RNA sequence: ACAU
DNA sequence: CGATGT
């Protein structure tokens, strides 16, 4: 319908999928970058999208902000709602870091509360989410 | 099919 | 063209 401009938008970026994963959050209205995660050597698109949302929740909670979060990822929105990231990525030495971060994000969801609405960014109607990396 |  | 997900 109408974009809620008073919001936080998040997105993953990658080099390969699976591959190097990063993410960032921006002010939807202005494009100001509010947070960025240092690249993680191996992860998936969906793990990164999940981590981005959870980080947004933690960022907004620490700041006493009731703004919603936009994500373009149907998968990650569902994983956050379920508090469970149902990733197929093998757990081995190479993927230990991304799985550690995912496990820690689930743990945070299971021990904290929030009212933040997590909303689907309607890419087909609005174009790319404002946190996008411009790599496609 | 749809969403990345 | 390849991949990750519901
Ligand atoms: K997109
Ligand atoms: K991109
Ligand atoms: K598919
Ligand atoms: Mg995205
Ligand atoms: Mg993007």
């Amino acid at each position: 319908e109408e974009i809620i401009w008073e919001s936080l938008s998040v997105d993953v970026g990658s080099q390969g999928n699976p591959g190097i994963v990063e993410y960032k959050g921006v002010d939807t209205k202005t494009g100001e970058v509010l947070f960025e995660r240092e690249p993680i050597p191996i992860g998936t698109n969906n793990m990164g999208e999940f981590l981005a949302i959870v980080h947004g929740l933690r960022y907004l909670k620490e700041r006493n902000s009731r703004k919603p979060i936009y994500s373009d990822s149907q998968t990650a929105i569902k994983w956050v709602k379920d508090k469970k990231a149902k990733s197929t990525l093998v757990r081995n030495e190479e993927t230990a870091l991304i799985w550690k971060l995912v496990d820690e994000a689930e743990e945070w969801l299971n021990t904290h509360t929030y009212e933040t609405p997590i909303l689907k960014w309607q890419t087909d109607k609005w174009g790319e989410i404002k946190a996008d990396y411009g790599r496609k």
